């Protein structure tokens, strides 16, 4: 059907959008520290502390997929990153440090990208 063409249409262009939205909050993580997943292999207890681990590479097998439905669920991702890190490293490491600041600086592109995708649909 034609409505299904329409709504696939939608969901590219909100695929296109989150992707750039997926590059300005990577742009955040310059020491990619969140880049890929936290390897079992070096961690091996990892599943243990995190039941849901998430990075932006994982993010991004997701996106290119279409696999977000809506933003809602493309920030339910992006703050896993950040608060897995929060819970498996204490305050005073770099990790724990890096999560904090792409929270903050992610604040602002999160922000505008709500009203982009309420305004454009
Ligand atoms: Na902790």
């Amino acid at each position: 059907s034609m409505e299904q063409v329409a709504m696939e249409l939608r969901l590219t262009e909100l695929t296109r959008l989150l992707r750039s939205v997926l590059d300005q909050l990577q742009d955040k993580d310059p020491a990619r520290i969140f880049a890929q997943p936290v390897s079992l292999k070096e961690v091996p207890d990892y599943l243990d502390h995190i039941k849901h681990p998430m990075d932006f590479a994982t993010m991004r097998k997701r996106l290119e997929a279409q696999g977000y439905k809506n933003l809602h669920e493309f920030e339910e991702d992006f703050d896993l990153i950040i608060d897995n890190c929060m819970k498996y490293n204490a305050r005073d490491t770099v990790f724990y440090r890096a999560a904090v600041r792409l929270r903050d600086q992610g604040g602002v592109v999160l922000r505008q990208a709500r009203r982009e995708v309420d305004s454009i649909g």
